[PDB]
């Protein structure tokens, strides 16, 4: 029943996190510079204790769906334009919203991001492109955006998602959805636990959602797992709250396992339907538990005038040490820069 | 006054980060303490452990940041805090069993052990080990001088990753000295890879070594049937145990998983059991000190370096050295599956 654990700031919360996030802002020139990234554990602590105190209790809930931060502070006058890709995305107006996405964050674990994702950037950008109204990327918006844990193929997938509304002005949702180990059968759950299902990147680790002029071999890891993909699970951890790892557009049972492929559409199935929507309004901020829940997001028109949809996006890890065989030294954030 | 700086070790130019607290953040931290003590039950009850990490960050900011730098630092051998206030007067005498050893006088101590360690992480403990206390007590016990113990004292506690076989390892180890008035060590050694053949190495990163469960695992006349399930899975990991590596990571960054009475090379890897020899060798060689005073706090990254301890003679007379220590964890939740429900921090107790 707290599977969604809502906060919603006071004027004076969301004013003490505005203040913060600008202090910031001052000191440093990107969200995801790498002085601030070593400071940022501490300086998330600067946040309200009210609120510190309730994202505390959502990172220990073992069967979280969703933190949800309500109200904090956005100008959309200041703010100016949605701009029309990703690439552009990185304002100087957007920068404070980028602090505030990592204070936020850096209080349920360490933030990383991908080489094959926005050029490697740790703070990306969700908004509609035009030419990518059909696609299965973030920037989509005619087509729904297919419900998947967050790089679902990867052992260094996020354990949440962060997702900063800065504009929803159609009120678009998000849609979750978590597993109900009950509701699918100790039969099925147990070929969910089996090393039987192949799950390859998505689209958004490929060339074709880059700049040209990265590196071609910050995607021979991404190729690699898309041509032959490991055997892996779906299910994993206590049977009494089992982690989940799916990508409805991205995963297949084995060659010749029909029991697999079998419990494989009873879950995308199970997914589907209870599949459910949160609404991120401009300055309510999402931490999505991706161990616990697929998400997506709803079909809507983009107007592409300047005015659409925009989230600032992040990854966060419990345990940053773990990726050091795909990071480039300690303290880079970058997955597969090794 | 407030310093911190880099103690090397051999080419481990940041092996020791050191923290010397000022007289008011020493004070600061006995205050949270002791408020901490006034508002939940005990240093490791339910009520506390949930609001933990967020009390961790009432300690001083100066402190925060260095213990976050030791955080990231993936070749941190120990940071050590020094200089946290212990009434030696009211504490009273050193207990003679860990059974008595969870004192009222002592319990403050036990708090602030788990306020700088949420800095870190989460903290856990072990269902074979002090009744799975998260908060522990090392001190020297009649009958155990001779014993590969925490509470052993004659005989040297010889080298090891806390927890080597198992993967829920933890990723610190803690300890907050509350007396030692002989400056008794506790033991500690990292490799260093430009001293050892790049081929020892690489066979080290191969998964070609049995690490079985140490004694604080196996089952006794007196470990209770409670455990069944653990001691089955123990009993798994001593007669099938599973092929591991004992380097795994980044060649520029490799974690250490080894234990110098409990480590073996796969059946017939001769060329394995020749690396192991010479890697136990190396951190036989390369072992240093860390020597606690009373409230002096270290946390030994479990991932980089073995430890141990150094004989020493126990008076058995209440004066003798004390410390609590505890656990932590990166990831809390990695371990679900070995712990009885989301908010329990026993590893083994379901
Ligand atoms: N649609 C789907 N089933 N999976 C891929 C989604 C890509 C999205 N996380 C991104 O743009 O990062």
């Amino acid at each position: 029943m707290t599977a969604i654990r809502e906060i919603r700031l006071s004027e004076p919360e969301s004013a003490q996190a505005a203040l913060l996030a600008l202090e910031c802002a001052q000191r440093y020139a990107e969200p995801d510079s790498a002085d601030f990234l070593a400071d940022a554990a501490v300086l998330a602590h600067d946040l309200p204790r009210a609120v510190r105190r309730e994202v505390e209790r959502a990172r220990l809930d073992d069967r979280l769906h969703a933190l949800v931060v309500r109200g904090n502070d956005v100008d959309q006058d200041a703010l100016g334009p949605t701009p029309p890709h990703w690439r552009q995305a990185r304002t100087a107006a957007s920068r404070r919203y980028g602090f505030l996405l990592v204070l936020y964050a850096s209080l349920l674990g360490d933030v990383v991001g991908w080489a094959t994702q926005q050029d490697g950037r740790v703070v990306t950008d969700v908004l509609p492109i035009e030419g990518q109204e059909d696609s299965q990327v973030g920037s989509s918006s005619s087509v729904e955006l297919g419900w998947h844990t967050e790089d679902a193929f990867s052992p260094y997938r996020a354990d949440y998602v962060g997702l900063f509304s800065l504009r929803n002005p159609d009120s678009v949702a998000t849609t979750v959805a978590g597993l109900d180990p009950d509701l699918v059968g100790p039969a099925v759950v147990d070929v969910l636990f089996g090393e039987r299902f192949h799950i390859r990147p998505d689209n958004s680790h490929l060339p074709t959602h880059n700049s040209g002029g990265r590196l071609s071999d910050y995607f021979a890891g991404i190729v690699e797992a898309v041509e032959n993909p490991r055997a892996v699970s779906i299910l994993r951890g206590h049977r009494d709250a089992p982690q989940l790892c799916v990508d409805s557009y991205f995963t297949t049972a084995v060659d010749g396992d029909a029991e697999a492929a079998g419990a494989l559409d009873t879950l995308i199935k199970h997914l589907g339907g209870a599949l459910y929507e949160v609404v991120l309004g401009p300055g309510d901020v999402a931490f999505l538990d991706n161990r616990n829940v697929v998400h997506g997001r709803r079909p809507f028109r983009a107007r592409f005038d300047g005015t659409d949809r925009w989230l600032k996006r992040i990854n966060v890890t419990a345990d940053l040490r773990k990726s050091r065989a795909a990071r480039r030294d300690a303290q880079a954030r970058v997955l597969g820069e090794a």
